[PDB]
């Protein structure tokens, strides 16, 4: 009966929605509408725990509802993705992990950082980087491409074991 609100947050075009209909639908979606944020519900078997995994895909406008405030908080993990051949996509983490800390009011929300688009041979963020700001925070780095399905399961399934190992704390 084990329900996780997971979040994809990020940078306009680092494949937030791409990855999350890789684990939705297991093709890849060239181009879903960039302005839509909408959110799947996957029933998933990890580590033998049956889970229901309830996803919001973020995107649209910059704005800070209290609405907006009251559902974000309501997410358990968060996936922070940006893309690999996109140094201001990375550059925008800090804020991302720095608002999710402010609705969560803690500083220790499970998150999961991602580097996403690791098939394009245009790189401007090296591994090293995303590592060292991963361990900064204490969380994980996966490395995700969703264009051949890399990665997707193991970020969304790492930022499950994130959860739990938060629950037991
Ligand atoms: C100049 N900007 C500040 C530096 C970085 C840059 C963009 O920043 C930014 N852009 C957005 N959008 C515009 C683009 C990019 C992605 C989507 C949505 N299309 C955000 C929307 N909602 C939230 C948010 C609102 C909120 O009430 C509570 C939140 C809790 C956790 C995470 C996000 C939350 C944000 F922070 C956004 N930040
Ligand atoms: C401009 N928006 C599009 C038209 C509506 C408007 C607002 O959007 C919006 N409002 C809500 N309200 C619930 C509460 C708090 C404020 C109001 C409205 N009463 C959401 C609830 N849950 C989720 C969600 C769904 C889901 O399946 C998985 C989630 C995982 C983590 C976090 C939230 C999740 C959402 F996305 C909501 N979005
Ligand atoms: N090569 C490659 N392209 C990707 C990948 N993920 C997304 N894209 C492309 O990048 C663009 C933005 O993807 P989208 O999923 O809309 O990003 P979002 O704005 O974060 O939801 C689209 O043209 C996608 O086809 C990936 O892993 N590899
Ligand atoms: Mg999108």
């Amino acid at each position: 009966m084990t329900e996780y609100k997971l979040v994809v947050v990020g940078a306009d075009g680092v494949g937030k929605s791409a990855l999350t209909i890789q684990l939705i639908q297991n093709h890849f979606v060239d181009e879903y509408d960039p302005t839509i944020e909408d959110s799947y519900r996957k029933q998933v078997v990890i580590d033998g725990e049956t889970s229901l995994l309830d996803i919001l895909d973020t995107a649209g406008q910059e704005e800070y509802s209290a609405m907006r405030d009251q559902y974000m908080r309501t997410g358990e993990g968060f996936l922070l993705v940006f893309a690999i051949n996109n140094t201001k996509s990375f550059e925008d983490i800090h804020h991302y992990r720095e608002q999710i800390k402010r609705v969560k009011d803690s500083e220790d929300v499970p998150m999961v950082l991602v580097g996403n688009k690791s098939d394009l041979p245009s790189r401007t963020v090296d591994t090293k980087q995303a590592q060292d700001l991963a361990r900064s925070y204490g969380i994980p780095f996966i490395e995700t491409s969703a264009k051949t399905r890399q990665g997707v399961d193991d970020a969304f399934y790492t930022l499950v074991r994130e959860i739990r190992k938060h629950k037991e704390k």
